[PDB]
C-alpha cells in the first residue's frame, strides 16, 4: 500500500526551529553509503536572530583501516519553501574530516522527547531513494518513552527504512 517515493514522505507540518533547539542524543541511525559518524553522537542545534538554524555534532568515527577519532561537526541549515525541509551544508573543524551539502528534513518531532530526521542523497529513477540516511533523536541519553517509541517506529516504516536502523551507543567515547 504505502509509497516509497521521496516526494511522498511526510514531514513536520509547521516546523518550529526555536522549539527544536537544544541538545539531542542520537539513539538510532540508518547509515548511508560510506558511513561516517559511528556512535556516541550528540547534537547541539541552535538558531540565531534571523531565523537561521545551525548546529554542531560530535561522535566516534571509524577512519580507514581502524583509526577512530572523536569528530566534532558543524552544520548550517539553509531553508526552503517547506518548513521542515532544509538544505544542510556541513563540514568538520579539521579540514580533513568530511564536508558536504545534504538535504535535511524533519520527518517528525514533538520537540521535547524525540525526533526523526531523514536524508536522501541520491534518488532512484523511480522516485524512491537510492542513498539515504536517518536519525532517531532523543532528548534523553537513556532512550525514549514507550509512547514516543511507538510513533518513531511508525515513522521508520513510513520511510520504508524500518528494521534497517541500528542502535546508537553512548558508552562515553567522545
Amino acid at each position: 500500500e504505502r509509497d516509497c517515493r521521496v516526494s511522498s514522505f511526510r514531514v513536520k507540518e509547521n516546523f518550529d526551529k526555536a522549539r527544536f533547539s537544544g541538545t539531542w542524543y542520537a539513539m538510532a541511525k540508518k547509515d548511508p553509503e560510506g558511513l561516517f559518524l559511528q556512535d556516541n553522537i550528540v547534537a547541539e542545534f541552535s538558531v540565531d536572530e534571523t531565523g537561521q538554524m545551525s548546529a554542531t555534532a560530535k561522535g566516534r568515527v571509524r577512519l580507514l583501516n581502524n583509526w577512530d577519532v572523536c569528530a566534532d561537526m558543524v552544520g548550517t541549515f539553509t531553508d526552503t519553501e517547506d518548513p521542515a525541509k532544509f538544505k544542510m551544508k556541513y563540514w568538520g573543524v579539521a579540514s580533513f574530516l568530511q564536508k558536504g551539502n545534504d538535504d535535511h528534513w524533519i520527518v517528525d518531532t514533538d520537540y521535547d522527547t524525540y525526533a526523526v530526521q531523514y536524508s536522501c542523497r541520491l534518488l532512484n529513477l523511480d522516485g524512491t531513494c537510492a542513498d539515504s540516511y536517518s536519525f532517531v533523536f532523543s532528548r534523553d541519553p537513556n532512550g525514549l518513552p514507550p509512547e514516543a517509541q511507538k510513533i518513531v517506529r511508525q515513522r521508520q516504516e513510513e520511510l520504508c527504512l524500518a528494521r534497517q536502523y541500528r542502535l546508537i551507543v553512548h558508552n562515553g567515547y567522545c
